[PDB]
């Protein structure tokens, strides 16, 4: 088969996922995040160890304090732009959407729930019924629930950002997956997959709009396999190739942009297998999305 596929069977035959991913940790870039370990920063970061280099974080557009931990991720060979971000805080809420409306983001990606674990992971940043939208006062921003669509482990929701100050209004998507536990992997590469193109299919992702926003809790475990994977289909697709992709190297090109990407050698592992099996959609097996669908039992 490809030769992903011919690496994927030697490293399983050797059992070598935690020396592959260990060597990917020694070799990944190290970028000084002066602005994140600031003083003044310290109640906008929800884990110590887990910060936006400077030269490639966001910076909210606003003469106070222009800090927010999320990173721009820009894929130049793909010509795929996404950005990653932790789970807003109770404080940070106003910065997020603040962001979204700022880089003019279309979609939401969320890969983590308010509650994991017995803690609370992040935020609860978006409405939860219609006849309750948020105000967030800080950044001058209203969000409404327009709808949703729940499946048995995603959600769909629309949601309405206007900017207070000039009345402009925007449709926002909101991708939820919410059976993918942190430092774990999704039930299988149909349910993720069934996931991923759905993500696509709406739109979000076209150069036409900003990066999407991908978070999870840190913003880089769960997040970082997403788009790993969307990245490794998208330079396959770009090319009708999948033999030209180099799914290590990527994810340290990934790395340059966010510290921390992937999180486990089995996330590692997962990302090879969800690329291998969308390829089979890339390489014209139209039928194959039906199939995800089915398996991932999203109507129950
Ligand atoms: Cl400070
Ligand atoms: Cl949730
Ligand atoms: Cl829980
Ligand atoms: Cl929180
Ligand atoms: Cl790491
Ligand atoms: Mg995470």
């Amino acid at each position: 088969g490809m030769e992903m596929e011919k690496e994927f069977e030697q490293i399983d035959k050797s059992g070598s996922w935690a020396a592959i991913y260990q060597d990917i940790r020694h070799e990944a870039s190290d970028f000084p995040c002066r602005v994140a370990k600031l003083p003044k920063n310290k109640n906008r970061n929800r884990y110590r160890d887990v910060s936006p280099f400077d030269h490639s974080r966001i910076k909210l557009h606003q003469e106070d304090n222009d800090y927010i931990n999320a990173s721009l991720i820009k894929m130049e060979e793909a010509q795929r732009s996404y950005i990653l971000t932790q789970g807003p805080l109770p404080n940070t809420c106003g910065h997020f959407w603040e962001m979204v409306w700022e880089q003019k983001s279309r979609g939401v990606v969320m890969l983590n729930r308010v509650m994991e674990k017995g803690s609370l992971k992040c935020a609860q940043y978006w409405p939860q019924k219609e006849e309750k939208e948020m105000i967030f006062e800080d950044t001058n921003l209203k969000l409404t629930l327009i709808s949703e669509d729940i499946k048995s482990y995603y959600t769909v929701r629309q949601l309405e950002l206007e900017n207070l100050t000039t009345q402009e209004t925007r449709e926002i998507l909101h991708f939820h997956y919410t059976t993918w536990p942190d430092f774990g992997v999704p039930e299988s590469p149909a349910s993720f997959l069934n996931f991923l193109f759905k993500v696509r299919e709406s739109g979000s992702l076209s150069p036409e709009h900003g990066p999407v926003v991908v978070h999870s809790s840190a913003g880089i475990g769960r997040s970082g396999t997403f788009c790993l994977a969307d990245t490794c289909l998208l330079l396959m697709d770009k090319r009708k190739d999948p033999s030209s992709v180099d799914i290590k190297k990527v994810l340290l090109e990934m790395r340059k942009f966010r510290m921390g990407l992937i999180q486990t050698a089995d996330q590692l592992r997962f990302s090879y297998l969800a690329v291998i099996e969308g390829a089979k959609f890339i390489m014209g097996d139209s039928s194959v999305q039906d199939q995800w669908k089915e398996l991932s039992h999203e109507d129950l």
